[PDB]
């Protein structure tokens, strides 16, 4: 019996107010579709921020989880389990890196990358201890820990949250001269960057930016950290976004879609020269538990077998072609890669991105704005062309209904 | 066909070397027992560091997970799901706090507590922005992020990991005069402490320490943060360890056993005056997903229905009584509360805690040392008295076999 209004009003009373979600209360999910408590059906054009790239409740990942939960779920890393090594070999051979370090959430993988970069700068590069610096790009988002917000240029992320982690420098995104200037400091150990800035509004850098970042990092003995937690795993049309420029980062961060939305699994991929700077007992975490490892194996196998990167590329081309037919007085820009796209809205005194998302919900499509004018479009990579065009028709109806 | 040696040697080749586990390779777990790939049976006296308080693969939690995975697993907090509010109401009424903030891992709950303390110190206490301090106790452990290791006094935790988070002060554990001296600084916003220091070697403070901490925090307008991620949820004989002194902390951190080892779920419990200092969009995370919420509901219901705190208390009394019968030349001290205990070993040139744990494994009992002389004993709270006494016989055999 509990309605949607009963749901909202419940959380407001017993849950922290750290979110303001779109007023819709889902209770079922399958493939590209979501169902609320009233039984209404919606296209999911958010994909839990690329966490359910494989669709909601993919039968293969569900079967993996059900098969593993009956056997063993957590031993802690004080002992070995039989699934972790299998998963590690699979993912290291899949992405062609020597080793992987498993964690749970994306921010944990980012913290691990920072600790790896600092430890490598001290023990390998020879930086005097605790002078090591890490460079980030403005608009970056990699979590909500104190360090993560310390690297942030978004006031809502860091304002009011105490003194901040030192050693984090910030340069403009999509700016090779600025990176070249920042890397003149020999105390810099790494540069962490998103190949596409997701949370900033799907900000796509210019062609050649990733190649330039790799060249500049190699030239000045600086580690290239690619945060592919949102852009990786077929979301942009390739296994990794950096594959669009044939670039091999020093450290690769994976997460989100790594489990298909069934378990918090994240990964830090790199070679021995970097990975083995952390010694036994010096870092760790549910990290590497057998259940999440089975789930992640199944998710990667689903990504590979169903060729979801090619589908993402094709249907994203179609989606961006269709979205640019909207009026210039209505949609000022359409951007993105693969099935990770965004439109920006000319906000007026008559409408805004929040009202557009409300009306989209009213018409059977779920999306959310990220800055009151930028609306994300990222359906699960299992969507077909007819379903894509029906949801595009929904978007057209909603946007031309104003 | 893959043996234990094949398992170890696999991880060594493809996994990061951030751990040195006890050489045993488990592939099945049920209740209090674990089974390795060779089919050998072991008592689990580590309980995944209190994560499987309810035993390995408890049928109720497994059924909750299987029922929820067929419906919905992750929508992200951009939308509402129907399970989160139910779980929030349940846990807030269970622990008698206004609100809960859900996260995934214990270190994330600690980060959330720090951000809450700082935001409350600025917006409520009136500390000038970014002068707020948080006090920790030496020997503390609450994760492996940069902030967590910044508060650590363990060199293996922080050595080589870059400059550290400012605003973290450290005082001795179990020291009320030191806390009283540290809280003279009006810029202190909070004191975070474990009611029993688990990772430090099950360090139990003197009686009255928690009451004194509460009195000193209330007196100087300082938030009392109780990290019960390991000591909570019936592990020490009560719902919370602080319940042994009828103390109500300002913020309570839960995790680990919150899911019975089936999902990374953590919680930050506090009242509105503290919780509502974080506004929508200013903090978040897989946090609050429906699958983990169903799992956590089932885990808390299992803890309450089976009266596991009383069993923990009784069997811990029995276990500590039996352990103190060991020779003084062999075991220099036995300490702990409920089913969270530890013995300390007179390390010589003939044996050590690692060899004792190896021989325990050889005799069918799995444990791990934490400092080369301190061995933890913490079986799942579902253990019975006959099983407890058989495992005590195993411990006696192993310890007297030297």
């Amino acid at each position: 019996p509990p309605t949607s209004d009963d749901i909202f009003e419940r959380e407001y009373k017993y849950g922290a107010h750290n979110y303001h979600p779109l007023p819709v209360a889902l209770e079922r999910g399958k493939g590209i579709y979501l169902w609320d408590v009233e039984g209404r059906k919606y296209f999911d054009f958010l994909s839990s921020y690329s966490a359910v790239n494989q669709g909601h409740c993919h039968p293969k990942i569900v079967n993996a989880l059900k098969s593993q939960v009956d056997k063993l779920t957590l031993t802690s890393r004080a002992f070995y389990n039989n699934v972790l090594g299998e998963y590690e070999e699979y993912i290291t051979k899949l992405f062609n890196y020597h080793k992987v370090l498993p964690m749970n959430t994306g921010v944990e993988a980012g913290e691990t990358a920072c600790k790896l970069a600092r430890k490598w700068g001290y023990t390998v590069k020879g930086i005097q201890k605790y002078k090591a610096k890490i460079v980030f790009a403005a608009g970056n988002f990699w979590g909500r820990t104190l360090s993560a917000i310390s690297s942030s240029t978004d006031p809502t992320s860091y304002d009011g949250f105490g003194p901040f982690m030192p050693g984090f420098d910030i340069i403009p995104y999509n700016d090779l001269p600025a990176l070249e200037r920042a890397l003149q400091d020999p105390n810099v150990a790494a540069f962490m960057v998103e190949p596409i800035q997701g949370e900033a509004g799907v900000v796509v850098p210019d062609p050649g930016y990733l190649m330039g970042v790799r060249e500049l990092c190699t030239r000045h003995q600086v580690l290239f950290i690619a945060d592919e937690i949102q852009t990786g795993l077929a979301r942009t049309g390739r296994w990794l976004a950096v594959d669009y420029e044939n670039v091999r980062p020093d450290i690769v961060l994976l997460g989100k879609a790594l489990s298909g939305g069934l378990y918090p699994v994240s990964a830090v991929l790199c070679d021995d020269d970097i990975m083995l700077t952390i010694k036994p007992g010096e870092h760790g975490s549910y990290g590497g538990n057998p259940l999440g490892c089975r789930v992640a194996i199944a998710a990667l196998e689903v990504l590979e077998e169903e060729n979801l990167a090619e589908n993402a590329d094709k249907l994203g081309i179609i989606l961006r072609n269709e979205l640019m037919k909207l009026p210039s007085d209505v949609v000022t820009a359409v951007r993105g890669k693969g099935l990770l796209n965004a439109i920006v809205i000319k906000e007026t005194k008559d409408w805004d991105a929040w009202k557009v998302c409300l009306r989209l919900r009213d018409n059977g499509l779920l999306a959310k704005p990220t800055h009151g004018d930028i609306i994300r479009f990222a359906p699960p990579l299992v969507i077909k062309e007819d379903e894509l065009r029906e949801s595009i028709e929904i978007i057209n109806k909603t946007i031309l209904s104003f």
